[PDB]
């Protein structure tokens, strides 16, 4: 009769908790979900959640064991797994960084020798990423804990994930190459998509509406009427600001734009100035241009 | 001279969060809230929240420890307490279902035998639904995973409490019967209200509120002027879309309305097909009708 | 070129995860935070996190290891840390007491004999209030649980934490005065300050305008025209409240006003009985009078 | 052919790890466990099921396990027909009848009508209140019986104590004991008159474990002139036993079974007669 | 001069505590750790590195750590070049090829081309196939492959149990073992050409130990009279030691290495024989 | 009447397990613990005290506890006045003053004036440097000292190790020792003098432990013919203990204590002079 779809969620780490608060945010949170379930109903009766470990999650969608999956592109490019990627999810940004003892001679891949030991937790990349550059190095899988394998001579170098080259830094090792951007994605199965596409699209569109309200506020202000102009050139919006009447003692009117964040400091500042009062930053849950 | 409140929440379990983020959307949030405290302030200088599990929640609200409480129901039921329920809280729902080894000859609860083992964490519930059926079988009270009790051979039936039958299809187990429908409900004691009722419809109103704001956005657009007439039939609204001025180059207007997650995605194509842009969506926290 | 920021949160208990929420309402949420990070980026490029101790925050503030810190003010007073207090946030609010076993004769300070011990966490403040009065008591610090101090023997009195006095009461002990009260302050170091105070003053008008939204929502409504006037007078919000037409069968009007929450109840009262339909109450994220 | 027993052990609490501790120390430990739902033990013929200690009765009653170690209170609160086998001299502990330290009830005669017990074992309280001929209202509650009357949910509690601190802390008085717990190695009826071999092959071990708590291996060096005394000072299980050592004097090596309670005042009487080179051995199982 | 050794530990999992305790047994304890990455022992030359199961055998071939104390699957999974030592006796588990009991497969030869198999240990699987001819495909899983099937990802698991219970619980059958699995020590093989002596030390105290399980020294008082027939019921590991008891009567000591396998049925021809106050002691090692 | 004694225990930390493991092996384990705040033992007249091991110094020298088990580096921070009355013998640790491993300062002459230390013992700190004439500033942190130079809060920082493998992996390097630290047994000064029998009873049992670290006793098989040479290879406490052996020929069984140092060499001279059936059997106590 009608397509149910299952989407498969991040159960631990940090992809988990922002995975569930955008489903949320598009109008597909976590329903009635009983805990040491695996499986959980969403606000959207075709839709269900499945609790799978991030690094499985490639294999599950490709398998068709979930129709959609959210988890890190690193871990869809190390399995290699055939699966379609949706849309990019702007959150959980890491590098997969070539890193050395700070001082050791390497200070760049040309520099790495016929014997070089690499200790990482992603050895396809790593195989891959060397195949690439033609260099012969070998290539040692750990379990975690890269940063200490140069220090109890198991490797020459390592790979590591990382935001910042803080937790680089501090265990006395620089970076030397980038080998892989890495972002979480939404992606999906293929025969599901052919199958089922209007829901998928259903879900797509309510995610990628939460993306593209990723710091896009909706900011309000009173402005005495004689200084309306100079507030449409201050706050152009998306077509333009919406005005309306205020009942006060002035012709005072409330002016209302949607405004991105790296904007509002300068634009409160600008804003004072002209004599606009009352400035209020409302939240937007989905934008759809 | 002025009453006070206290409303029992849930501690720990699926019940806690909700009901906290609850209070809070009613203008109820916790305040100040020191850890390894079994009671806390709210942001209302009349309310304050006892930590309490559970299933003591009905009774604690039945003898005046709590004015207020919020719990399932299936706990309320089960102890019997003698309680009044004054919401439903529209989330942790679940259903006590009675289950069968897939395999059995028992399908529906007209097949139990005389001397029938039932394992369940709900005797109350579970004796008085076979009483209620006329069904003679025995009752084994256990402390918990009830799916393993035909395996390990201590009951023929379980009951169960989930809101998606996989757990038991998991366990190759099959519903054969359905003994309560369970949800979260918000509880009073009776000597409280009638003494309190104020305060206590005050917190009613808010959390109500919260609860008619589910699954209901309020949407914004721009719109050029020809086209308004369309946006009218594709946005009802409460009463009807509310219109306003855009200061642009073409005579655009600004439509918002609040509408139903249920046709949020049938309404964005149908309106970007009639010329809407901008298409914003914007939480709302309670709804009064 | 351009000056980076580097604040201090706390990675453990009851003001970690309110400052967290704060900079993400202030649009300074953290940014791709790995986990394992002792430093994460924001959604602002010049801003990262550190997350400290919070007991470790005023000295890291005010040796300039960060730029600006979230703590406890009771903390703050306690190192004596050079520091200066930037914003109260409104949240982590207590008092550090001084308590006695409720049976006995000390019923204010005035009573503390020559030889009297006090147990407390915080020596300082106490050795500084013990000072101020005059008093010559003794000062045992603890690792913690003040409250066993007097049943063991080793203590007359006892210093505590708390926001009711129900931790108090349940170890029979009574608030015999009041030492230090305390809540959660953002502070800066003084030479950060000079040389960085553009981006400073960004995050600071940023969670500036998140505390003035605190028990601020704004109201919408829908109306008839003929009761328009009354609306006025309930809703006065911050200049005046914002009137738009609504498309329907009567001469409709919507209405919205900022309204702080001790009002909204008695107000959905006064509005209803004037004919106010469709009652919205909408978050705001910032306000910026 | 080899009958097989399956004995239910707690799986989380404080009967847990002692439970398990003991068995080992009986013969029986856990084997290649992969802690999980069912473990193997160094007998072919013994399989552990972990099980809620609450759960244990009625699993061993009902048969899904042969034996199970569990607290009497449990035992009696299921009211579970089971044959207690052996007393395991572990995890004592009264469930007390409590009353606020500032409560002019001092006993259970000074119980009013209608006053309010809350519990976590309602049926031994219910049964109490029956054999004494007390009318009072019961409330069951999940945990944290001592916070009860500060919140106003009953006037008297009941608790589990083996000391009398979590209740001195939280103002209250005991007035009664309702029933002493230990914890028991308890038997499914139909199982012993079936596989009694190797249950007593079991309860033979576990008895001599706990036989042995306190009780241990004295050995000492002495020269063969005070051999005398040593006889006197230490008596043993039957009498010391004796062997030559090889030195130079005339040293012999005593050794006797000795409790606990005697080893100070042993070992001052055994130095002060010439005695050195004292050893203190464990000693896991007694069987006299 | 001194050579020291680094010995490679599980921080965690079920092979960690074990191990542990397996070297505080051959007196080699860890000493004063403040568990953490390195650890001191009782033993000037030796020192315990905290590592993960899993990379133990690399730790180990690479040279990192001279010797490890890990799982023969995980030593096998990374076909990591290292000398097996010693057998440990614990955490022994198959590694078994699983099917949905509602499957026609019961044996390796009903697989039919493409099935999918998820495994842990892809590495250990894909040669299974390849030493037994079978066209399948191979899907790595981080943990609870037995659910795989129920959800659709795989057709057949692998996984790693001594008890086929999980499996019987989630409804899957036996159909092959691909590999059975104990805990091993492990040798760097330069380690060993270079630093026999220490390792060997290691190595005996070690061995020791795992030659005691189960071994316990049976001590009994017996009249002179019937000392013959002790004799013959238990022979220990040469025959039974014999001592002089000073009490009234003729009485003897008598002690001997027994199995617990004996310690039930020779307690009772004990008791028949006249033996008295019987004794059960641990031993920590044997070195026959 | 009959004195009853408490002593202070930590409840978490390194300190805990192993202080819980010493009054066991002390003939003074917990008993029917409901771990908790206080706890019975099998001794009557002792009960423990669990408490943050930096308050016990306190808790002791105030009267709360008669007795504690805490570590030196916390008995020095407090100041408490307190009597040692043992050594422990484990939980050792230096606290070391440490440098960033690229900085120019190798010892404590080199300190330049206004370096800001990092650390949290902050007493100890400011009187080292008082004893050894240094002006500089502390500065005291919750933990991770290690991390302080990296984030610019000092120059130095102290640190408590005793493998220096968390200072080498933070690049840094030790340049002086201001104190070491060892678990102690200590002592309320009025406890002592007035219920000084109990507490040497459990001085006594503890001490005894302590002694008994790192020695078995080793136990063998061997003819009678080579008895003389067995004597010369392990002299024991005073000498090696001699019974008959029943078998077929003149069988001898011989025992000692012996040091864990020792068992190898000791073991490989044995077999070379005959002697078979080696055991290795724990002792708990000993006593001189
Ligand atoms: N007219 C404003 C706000 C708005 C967008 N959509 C609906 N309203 C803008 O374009 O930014
Ligand atoms: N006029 C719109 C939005 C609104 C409701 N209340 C206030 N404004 C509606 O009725 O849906
Ligand atoms: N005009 C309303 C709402 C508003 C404030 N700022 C912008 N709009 C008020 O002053 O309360
Ligand atoms: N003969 C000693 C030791 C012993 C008991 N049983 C066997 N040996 C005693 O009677 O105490
Ligand atoms: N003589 C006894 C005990 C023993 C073994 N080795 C040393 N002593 C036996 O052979 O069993
Ligand atoms: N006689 C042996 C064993 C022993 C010591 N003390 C008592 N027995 C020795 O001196 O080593
Ligand atoms: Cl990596
Ligand atoms: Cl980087
Ligand atoms: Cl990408
Ligand atoms: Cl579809
Ligand atoms: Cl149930
Ligand atoms: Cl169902
Ligand atoms: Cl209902
Ligand atoms: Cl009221
Ligand atoms: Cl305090
Ligand atoms: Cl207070
Ligand atoms: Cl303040
Ligand atoms: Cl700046
Ligand atoms: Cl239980
Ligand atoms: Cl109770
Ligand atoms: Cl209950
Ligand atoms: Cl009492
Ligand atoms: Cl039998
Ligand atoms: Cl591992
Ligand atoms: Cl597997
Ligand atoms: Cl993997
Ligand atoms: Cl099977
Ligand atoms: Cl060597
Ligand atoms: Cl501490
Ligand atoms: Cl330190
Ligand atoms: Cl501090
Ligand atoms: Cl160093
Ligand atoms: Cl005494
Ligand atoms: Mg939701
Ligand atoms: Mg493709
Ligand atoms: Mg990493
Ligand atoms: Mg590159
Ligand atoms: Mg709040
Ligand atoms: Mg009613
Ligand atoms: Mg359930
Ligand atoms: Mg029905
Ligand atoms: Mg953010
Ligand atoms: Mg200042
Ligand atoms: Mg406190
Ligand atoms: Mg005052
Ligand atoms: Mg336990
Ligand atoms: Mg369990
Ligand atoms: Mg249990
Ligand atoms: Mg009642
Ligand atoms: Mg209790
Ligand atoms: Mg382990
Ligand atoms: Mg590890
Ligand atoms: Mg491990
Ligand atoms: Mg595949
Ligand atoms: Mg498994
Ligand atoms: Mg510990
Ligand atoms: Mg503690
Ligand atoms: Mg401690
Ligand atoms: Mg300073
Ligand atoms: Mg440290």
């Amino acid at each position: 009769a009608v397509p149910k779809i299952r989407i498969a969620v991040p159960s631990k780490g940090r992809i988990s908790e922002p995975a569930i608060r955008l489903l949320e945010n598009a109008g597909v949170g976590l329903k009635d979900t009983v805990n040491r379930k695996l499986f959980s109903k969403t606000q959207h009766p075709q839709i269900e959640v499945m609790f799978s470990r991030a690094a499985d999650i490639p294999e599950f969608v490709a398998d068709g064991a979930a129709d959609l999956g959210i988890t890190g592109y690193d871990l869809i490019v190390e399995r290699g797994s055939d699966v379609e990627i949706l849309e990019d999810l702007k959150y959980g940004r890491a590098s997969l960084v070539l890193a050395a003892p700070e001082d050791s001679t390497i200070r760049g891949p040309e520099d790495i020798p016929r014997g070089a030991v690499i200790a990482t937790e992603f050895p396809g990349i790593t195989e891959n990423y060397l195949r690439e550059h033609g260099i012969d190095a070998e290539v040692v899988e750990l379990t975690g804990s890269t940063e200490i394998a140069p220090f109890i001579g198991v490797a020459d170098l390592i790979t590591d994930l990382s935001s910042t080259g803080t937790t680089l830094r501090m265990n006395h090792l620089r970076v030397i190459d980038t080998i892989l951007e890495s972002s979480v994605k939404l992606i999906a199965n293929r025969e599901s998509y052919a199958t089922k596409s209007g829901i998928i699209e259903e879900l797509r569109t309510g995610i990628r509406g939460v993306i593209d309200a990723e710091g896009k506020r909706l900011v309000m202000l009173n402005i005495d009427r004689k200084n309306l102009d100079r507030v449409r050139a201050l706050m152009p919006g998306m077509t333009g600001p919406t005005v309306s009447e205020v009942l006060s003692d002035n012709g005072v009117v409330a002016v209302h734009a949607v405004v991105d964040e790296k904007e509002v400091f300068n634009l409160i500042n600008r804003l004072k100035a002209v004599g606009a009062r009352d400035i209020l930053v409302v939240p937007i849950e989905r934008i759809i241009p």
